[PDB]
């Protein structure tokens, strides 16, 4: 297992916006309660998973757990890091999974969901 995508940088100044604290309150802590998060709620356990291709082939490993510490973290710029770690998150397990497993109707659903979520965003 690969250490974790960072989650600060001293070099990136913090910075908050109302996307993104809607982000965190709203959109976040929906599919962070949503029946389907539980795979998502952390880094991919490739040791524990016995998936050794996984890091070879997920050039861009992300997961909520990751997004939910930046968020707190004021690490992410605007609303739109956020959005696309949650897209590549949905992307690499898309792509890594085969068509029909469950993983992947799951990812489905908090897809649409994550979608549905974010066309209720200010501006900014
Ligand atoms: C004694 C033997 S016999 C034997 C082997 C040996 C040693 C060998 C072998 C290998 C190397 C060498 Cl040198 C020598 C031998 N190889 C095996 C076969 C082999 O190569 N295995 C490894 C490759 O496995 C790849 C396929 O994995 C399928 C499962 N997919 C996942 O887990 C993806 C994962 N899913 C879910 C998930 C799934 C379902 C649901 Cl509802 C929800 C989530 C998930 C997450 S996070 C999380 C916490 C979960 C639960 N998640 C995310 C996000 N995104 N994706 C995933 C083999 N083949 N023929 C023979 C004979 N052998």
């Amino acid at each position: 297992n690969p250490p974790p995508p960072e989650t600060s940088n001293p070099n990136k100044p913090k910075r908050q916006t109302n996307q993104l604290q809607y982000l965190l309150r709203v959109v976040l802590k929906t599919l962070w309660k949503h029946q389907f998060a539980w795979p998502f709620q952390q880094p991919v356990d490739a040791v524990k998973l016995n998936l050794p291709d996984y890091y070879k082939i997920i050039k861009t490993p992300m997961d909520m757990g990751t997004i939910k510490k930046r968020l707190e973290n004021n690490y992410y710029w605007n609303a739109q890091e956020c959005i696309q770690d949650f897209n590549t998150m949905f992307t690499n397990c898309y792509i890594y999974n085969k068509p029909g497993d469950d993983i992947v109707l799951m990812a489905e659903a908090l897809e649409k969901l994550f979608l549905q979520k974010i066309n209720e965003l200010p501006t900014e």
